[PDB]
């Protein structure tokens, strides 16, 4: 089986979806009006990536070095820029369906949905919500790059993230609709992994609580733990340390399934000390760290108040 993120609203923000095609390399594009917005690797080759000067790459190409595709459909481009690290490219008509828009420039803690594409063909919108390393955990971003990430307000779609990479932790990088990367990162290949791959402990023991309500048992035991002696555990295995205010927030599921947090540690603990031995948790033969409370609660938890 497998934990499933509730589905957003996509604010038709499929419609403006494109690809995108330089040479040999094909991403995902936004269109608004008579622009297409992706990211600007699209011009390098597999040998550019490792040491790329954007602006010599991008004299050797023309408008028709661009193939923007809308499904079956070509946009014929007719101008080409670069800002910070997007290609900014002028198309020959404008997207029908533009929505009203703007584009911000967000913050780590803040949620957004990002309409997912597989092969380039929209195939989901999911939340996601920035870590304090300005990385996102959302799988459905595999294999995929140029996918955008917005909220609605109204009538008004508010872009604030672009796809670029994905980092071999696991986690993707981004830039905001300026093209500023958010967080360190670069549009070139080296090793930009440092401090991505420490585990989210509070999106774990939210699936942990996931499995419970889904049926699973097996891992629970009748031990318990106290707060440091579980983050002793948890700093040897390079998992974020827990906080009293974790603990509040897992509250509601705690009292949804009857098992109190430090509990619910206890059995992590055993977890991580033994390992799964081959055994599954809702459909996965690894601890899940990219669902957080309130992706479970949205999914597990029925109608949640404010």
């Amino acid at each position: 089986s497998g934990f499933r993120k509730m589905a957003f609203p996509s604010g038709k923000v499929e419609g403006c979806m494109v690809q995108v095609t330089c040479g040999t390399t094909t991403l995902n594009g936004l269109w608004l009006d008579d622009t297409v917005y992706c990211p600007r690797h699209v011009i390098c080759t597999a040998e550019d990536m490792l040491n790329p000067n954007y602006e010599d790459l991008l004299i050797r190409k023309s408008n028709h070095s661009f193939l923007v595709q809308a499904g079956n459909v070509q946009l014929r481009v007719i101008g080409h820029s670069m800002q910070n690290c997007l290609l900014r490219l002028k198309v020959d008509t404008s997207n029908p369906k533009t929505p009203k828009y703007k584009f911000v420039r967000i913050q780590p803690g803040q949620t957004f949905s990002v309409l997912a594409c597989y092969n380039g063909s929209p195939s989901g919108v999911y939340q996601c919500a920035m870590r304090p390393n300005h990385t996102i955990k959302g799988s459905f971003l595999n294999g995929s790059c140029g996918s955008v990430g917005f909220n609605i307000d109204y009538d008004c779609v508010s872009f604030c993230y672009m796809h670029h990479m994905e980092l071999p932790t696991g986690v993707h990088a981004g830039t905001d609709l300026e093209g500023k990367f958010y967080g360190p990162f670069v549009d070139r290949q080296t090793a930009q992994a440092a401090g991505t791959d420490t585990t989210i402990t509070l999106n774990v023991l939210a699936w942990l609580y996931a499995a419970v309500i889904n049926g699973d048992r097996w891992f629970l035991n009748r031990f318990t733990t106290t707060l440091n002696d579980f983050n002793l555990v948890a700093m040897k295995y390079n998992y974020e340390p827990l906080t009293q205010d974790h603990v509040d927030i897992l509250g509601p599921l705690s009292a949804q399934t009857g098992i109190a947090v430090l509990d619910m540690c206890a059995a992590l603990k055993e977890l991580l000390q033994n390992g799964m031995n081959g055994r599954t948790i809702l459909g996965s033969t690894i601890l899940e760290d990219e669902f957080t409370p309130f992706d479970v609660v949205a999914q597990c938890s029925g109608v949640t108040f404010q």
